[PDB]
């Protein structure tokens, strides 16, 4: 009943013991994160004299080979980030400790899902949203550098962490799934709530899919609730449809998974398959955001920066972020030139 000389468990994770000293450098504190890759522990670095976060990868090749890709991309971003300006988490260093690859990241604070849960999923200010929304568009602008051309492939509130708990400066984490621009190798990508139409429809994808995810996330930050909370892909696409309407024909004519959601009638047009949902395009984001009704649930009425003009700019930007066509969907650079930010 032993595995890796008593260091590992049956799940191939490391057994995190509190106060364990590592390599005469790192003092382990407590397990904080957990997932497919392995575990993530909080620890104190003796040399740099600071709190760091050591992402402990599982002791098997599947997870180890995926982690060295995460490293390869983390380091390549840190080469171009230099003066840490573009809101990418800093991979300080990495090493092997008892057959576990460990990635040492700067200690961040609470993620954006933690903020939602602390507001009982009522959301945060449009003004705080703007800050995250700008910082995120800069990060996506950074990832769109031709040399990088990095797609995160998994953006959501829990992969966006604040640097300091008192400040709104953010950092994006987890590039374990990060797709660097290429050919269509993968299909079932992104988390479901934030999964683009081109991914759902089984079409090619590029860096535009992170922009879609950003749109969903930004709306989720202000309302407090996921914009498209589908139980499955068909429900997911239906929830997108009832807000944004039927995807254009020219997109669906190419979509290999179009018949999973839509019918091609003899007419040649596209309509929904049967199954609870309002007609296409009727649950308008204007009504969801509460533009003319004092914000989400009328809770922002009277607050500064939450006027109809402020809500119109925010709504307009989100609609561009949620463009069905990935080619006309707003790019990071143009998104930052939007009124909402000025
Ligand atoms: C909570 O502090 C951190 C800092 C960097 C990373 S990187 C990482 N990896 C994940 C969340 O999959 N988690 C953290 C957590």
């Amino acid at each position: 009943k032993v595995y890796n000389d008593g260091y590992d468990d049956d799940n191939y994770d490391y057994i995190v013991k509190n106060g364990e000293k590592w390599m005469d450098r790192y003092e382990i504190d407590s397990l904080i994160g957990k997932g497919s890759f392995g575990q993530v522990v909080k620890a104190y670095d003796r040399v740099e004299q600071e709190w760091v976060a050591i992402k402990i990868i599982k002791n098997k090749k599947a997870f180890l080979n995926q982690a060295q890709i995460e490293v390869r991309l983390l380091e390549l971003m840190n080469k171009h980030d230099t003066e840490m300006k573009y809101y990418i988490v800093h991979l300080k260093r990495h090493f092997m400790f008892r057959n576990h690859l460990c990635l040492v990241f700067e200690m961040l604070s609470y993620n954006l899902y933690d903020l939602l849960r602390n507001t009982n999923f009522r959301g945060v200010s449009l003004n705080l949203t703007r800050k995250f929304a700008q910082q995120m568009c800069t990060a996506l602008l950074f990832l769109a550098t031709p040399e990088l051309s990095i797609i995160h492939c998994d953006l959501k509130p829990e992969n966006i962490l604040l640097c300091n708990p008192k400040r709104s400066a953010i950092k994006i984490v987890d590039f374990g799934s990060s797709c660097q621009l290429g050919q269509r190798i993968y299909q079932y990508i992104q988390s479901r709530f934030y999964r683009s139409p081109e991914v759902l429809l089984g079409m090619p994808y590029d860096l535009a899919i992170d922009m879609w995810s950003l749109g969903c996330i930004l709306v989720e930050m202000h309302t407090g609730e996921p914009l498209f909370s589908g139980a499955n892909e068909v429900d997911q696409m239906n929830k997108i449809v009832e807000v944004l309407g039927i995807p254009p024909a020219h997109i669906l004519d190419q979509a290999p998974k179009a018949r999973k959601f839509f019918e091609k009638l003899p007419d040649g047009t596209w309509n929904l398959k049967k199954t609870e949902y309002k007609p296409p395009g009727t649950r308008k984001l204007h009504n969801i955001l509460g533009v003319e009704t004092g914000g989400p649930g009328g809770r922002r009425a009277g607050e500064s920066g939450h006027t109809v003009a402020d809500y119109l700019k925010f709504k307009d930007l989100i609609l561009r972020m949620l463009d069905y066509d990935p080619k006309t969907r707003i790019q990071p650079y143009y998104a930052l030139q939007h009124s909402f930010f000025k």
